[PDB]
């Protein structure tokens, strides 16, 4: 069973294994007096590992890297930030210190400093353009185009068949809009199109919230979305 907000109280993470050489990683915040949980993804990369996105937070990521070093025991050499929200690179300074190279999309590093963000070392070149794809390792990393933010990307995993649509994607429980300040609602749909024609091959599919599914995921997000649209 994959961990709940329930089960897992801040500061805390759990890594849930996914197929063999990639989990995903879950810690929760809170906000507003709700809580709320998130997920990023670790790759095995021979006898290394690729984090994508942070835990949520300083003592989250921290607590991440602790909980990798005692279930996987190999080290973490490189993390991507998926979009400049704080649950993909608040973190990132403790990353760092830790000796994690940390990657972005040079549109995410420009939106992190424009909101005060920590902001990744190293930007990754070949992203720019709707529909472009580039390798990272053992993922390949995908822009859609815009949808919850400008810069969001997506990653898969080709050995495992793993789509981790970050925070573009809702999971299947959430029927209402989530944080849309910085989305293209009008691109949205369409970018998750991009998303499918790229991955069909996808069986298993990580929202940037919640439980993982498969493809389905996708035409729920569009219709969340155009739900809210019309709203
Ligand atoms: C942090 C994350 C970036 S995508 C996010 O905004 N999550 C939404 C809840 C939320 C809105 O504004 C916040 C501010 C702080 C914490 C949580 C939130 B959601 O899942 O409904
Ligand atoms: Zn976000
Ligand atoms: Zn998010």
């Amino acid at each position: 069973e994959y961990p709940t907000v329930s089960e897992i109280p801040v500061g805390e993470v759990r890594l849930y294994q996914i197929a063999d050489g990639v989990w995903s990683h879950i810690a929760t915040q809170s906000f507003d007096g709700a809580v709320y949980p998130s997920n990023g993804l670790i790759v095995r990369d021979g006898d290394e590992l690729l984090l994508i996105d942070t835990a949520w937070g300083a003592k989250n990521t921290a607590a991440l890297l602790a909980e990798i070093e005692k279930q996987i025991g190999l080290p973490v050499t490189r993390a991507v930030s998926t979009h400049f929200h704080d649950d993909r690179v608040g973190g990132v300074d403790v990353l760092r210190a830790a000796g994690v190279a940390t990657y972005a999309s040079p549109s995410t590093r420009r939106l992190a400093e424009v909101e005060g963000n920590e902001i990744p070392t190293h930007s990754l070149e070949g992203l720019s353009s709707s529909g472009d794809a580039v390798r990272f390792g053992p993922v390949e990393l995908f822009y859609p185009g815009a949808a919850h933010s400008t810069d969001n990307l997506v990653v898969y995993v080709p050995s495992a068949s793993v789509l981790y649509g970050g925070c573009a994607i809702y999971e299947l429980s959430r029927t209402s809009a989530g944080n849309v300040a910085d989305a293209d609602l009008a691109e949205w749909p369409t970018s998750i199109e991009r998303i499918q024609q790229h991955y069909p091959e996808a069986q298993f599919v990580i929202p940037g919230h919640g439980l993982p599914g498969g493809l389905d995921l996708l035409k729920h997000t569009t219709n969340v979305v155009k739900a809210h649209t019309n709203r």
